[PDB]
């Protein structure tokens, strides 16, 4: 079974983006089915899938907490922050680009959770 980390991949990774500004959150988050309703806070990470596939590994990952990882690199990401008084859509969005290291949960040496409790 891969069905939660083509989720993951679905949710929390885009390989190649330009601009990572308000207009991009609210683009991306529509593209990737996070909008009704509209969903809190929601983190992208960049760069190859090889990468963050190697989190699961001692490659490039400690274990972390309960049974999660946190990688040893740092990624780009980019964070997407529900603004507005409503839970529903139109959904708009805060970005907040950054570059840090990740923490996933790991299942069959694949991630399939994003801890966002680091991008508050």
């Amino acid at each position: 079974d891969n069905s939660r980390y083509t989720h993951f991949l679905t949710q929390h990774y885009d390989a190649k983006p330009q601009g990572r500004d308000d207009r991009y959150c609210e683009s991306i988050m529509r593209r990737r089915g996070l909008t009704s309703p509209c969903k809190d806070i929601n983190t992208f990470i960049h760069g190859n899938k090889r990468s963050i596939r190697a989190i699961c590994e001692n490659k490039n990952g400690n274990p972390h907490r309960e049974n999660l990882r946190i990688s040893k690199s740092s990624f780009q990401v980019t964070t997407c922050k529900l603004h507005g008084g409503s839970p529903w859509p139109p959904c708009q969005y805060r970005a907040t680009a950054g570059f840090r290291n990740v923490v996933v949960a790991c299942e069959n040496g694949l991630p399939v959770h994003l801890d966002q409790s680091i991008f508050r």
